[PDB]
Formats: C-alpha cells, structure tokens, sequence
C-alpha cells in the first residue's frame, strides 16, 4: 500500500496535529497519499482515555492506520497490539496564565475565578493563593476562550503549545515557570500510536520520531505509570535533559493544596525508565498512595 490513514479527534488543535504529521511524512516520503479520519470521541461529548478510546477501536479494526494524539491525553495502559511509537518534537511545555482584565497571577484579587478542570493545575494554585476560587472548565480551547472573554472567570489556565499552534500567542499573559506549574507528562509533544505488528506503518514514522523528547517523555511516563495516572489526577511530571543527564521532577499533590509530595532525580538518558518507576515509588512510599486513594 502507498496509504497511511490519520485517526484524529474533530477540534481546531486535534486538526492542526493531524496536518503537522501529515506534513512531516510527506516531507520524509514524497510518494505517499495522507487521508484524515477525523473522529468524536467521548471526551467531546461529556474505562478511561476519554479522548483516545474510539480512535484506538478505528485501528483494531483497520479503519486507520495511525492515531495522533496530544501526548498528556494518552493513557498509561492499552489495548493489546497497540502502542506509542513515536514522540515528535517537543514543543514549550509549559502552562498559561491567560486573562483579559489582569497581567499576572499575583495581579489577581481575592476571590477573584481562575478556570480549570486540572487536579494538577489546581494543587499547585491553591498550595500558593489559597483566597483564589478554583473552578472546573471544560471545552476545545475555543470554547474555554469564549467563556473567559464572556466574564465567567477572570483568568484560565491553558498550556502555552496549544495557543501557540493555533496561532493565539497573543492571548499568552505569562508563561508560568515549571517550578511554579509543574507540567503534565508529555506537555507539549505530539504523539502517534499504531498497531505494534504493522511493520510498513512503523518505518514510514521512524523519520518523525524526535530522540531527545522521547527520552524524556519515556522518563515522564515511566512516573506515571508506575502511579497509574491520568488526566483525572493530581499528579506533575517533567523532564529535561541538562548536561548529558535526564532531570525528572514529579509531584502528588492534595487539590485544596494542603500537602503536595515532590521529589527529583537526575540520571543517565539510558536508564530513564528505571528512572521515573524508582521516583514514583519514592512519592507513594511518602504518602502519594493516599492522596490517590482520597482521589480514586
Ligand atoms: C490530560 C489532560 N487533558 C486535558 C484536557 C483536554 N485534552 C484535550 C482537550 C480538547 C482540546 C482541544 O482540542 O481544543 C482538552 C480540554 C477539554 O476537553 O476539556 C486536561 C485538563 C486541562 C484543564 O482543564 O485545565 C488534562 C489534565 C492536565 O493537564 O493536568
């Protein structure tokens, strides 16, 4: 075959993710025909990987070939014969202080509504502001937009990659400093899933696959994994590689901000899994287990 089917969600972002592989790969590979299967997925209407499900059932059964995801959206587990094979280059991985009426976090009054539906995200303010008022947020990042712009909160929290690639840099008040928002595993990087025994789809993605990020996505995974996270919890997980070594940070964190576990390691790029897997240990061995357990 000279096909290669594209599974994507139906957003502006998920669209705009699904035209960069496109390109990418006919860049690599002038001969091949790129169709876009976009598809809803629960997560766009209300087990777990609300926003990957019925795209992993398209490649079970040979509806497409591959599926492209936002990295943070992809679950620890999946379906047998599917997996991640390649992690695209890693865009800015950080969190966005978005408002119309204030410059800064610290700019913000008491009391004032801060929008997001992140557990992550809410720890993390609340351990600093607790006089802030946090509210969940749903919504493609349009619609969160909109019910900013229509004064039901007076700033919302977004990540920095998304308004970026569509082009909403303007909307960017400050990009939040990893010491202060902690980003959720893979912030900012692309990722493609296919089925492990499709050997055609699998070399015509190695050109796409960006080494460095991988490294430190796999570290970030490892993590949470090893804590069987999600987007439903409050867990911050981000690597860098810094002179030669990967440095892993991670976070378990109370949402009213009352306790937040950290720790960190720093280690060879080879032993990235082992890596993440003996941190996530660390936390749960100093009371990350029960924050979950209060949470699941
Ligand atoms: C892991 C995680 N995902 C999201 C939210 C998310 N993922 C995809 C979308 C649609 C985006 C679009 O296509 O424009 C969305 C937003 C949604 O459907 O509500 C979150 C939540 C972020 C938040 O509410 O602040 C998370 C958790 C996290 O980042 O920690």
């Amino acid at each position: 075959d000279n096909v290669l089917r594209i599974a994507t969600r139906q957003s502006p972002l998920a669209l705009w993710q699904a035209h960069y592989v496109k390109d990418k790969l006919m860049a690599s590979h002038p001969g091949l025909v790129v169709e876009l299967v976009p598809m809803v997925t629960r997560g766009d209407v209300i087990g777990k990987g609300l926003f990957v499900k019925e795209l992993e059932v398209a490649l079970l059964e040979n509806r497409a070939d591959i599926a492209v995801h936002s990295m943070k959206d992809v679950p620890v587990e999946f379906p047998q014969g599917l997996g991640l094979v390649t992690i695209c280059e890693r865009e800015d991985p950080r969190d966005a202080f978005v408002s119309n009426n204030y410059d800064s976090l610290d700019a913000l009054p008491a009391g004032s509504i801060v929008g997001t539906s992140s557990l992550r995200r809410q720890c993390q303010l609340a351990e600093r502001r607790p006089d802030l008022i946090i509210r969940s947020l749903r919504g493609n990042v349009g619609t969160r937009l909109s019910k900013l712009d229509n004064g039901e909160y007076d700033a919302i929290i977004l990540a920095v990659a998304g308004l970026k690639r569509l082009g909403l840099e303007s909307r960017i008040r400050a990009a939040l400093p990893p010491e202060i928002s902690l980003p959720a595993v893979g912030q900012g990087a692309v990722g493609i899933e296919c089925r492990l025994d499709d050997s055609r789809t699998r070399e015509l993605l190695a050109a796409l696959n960006h080494h460095e990020t991988a490294l430190r996505v796999t570290a970030e995974r490892a993590m949470n994994t090893r804590l069987e996270g999600a987007c439903q919890v409050p867990i911050g997980s981000y690597a860098e590689l810094i002179d030669g070594e990967i440095w892993l940070r991670g976070l378990v964190g109370a949402p009213d901000g009352s306790q937040i576990i950290r720790g960190e390691r720093r280690g060879a790029p080879q032993d990235a899994e082992q890596m993440g897997i003996s941190l996530a240990e660390e936390l749960l061995n100093n009371g990350a287990r029960e924050i979950l357990a209060e949470v699941y």
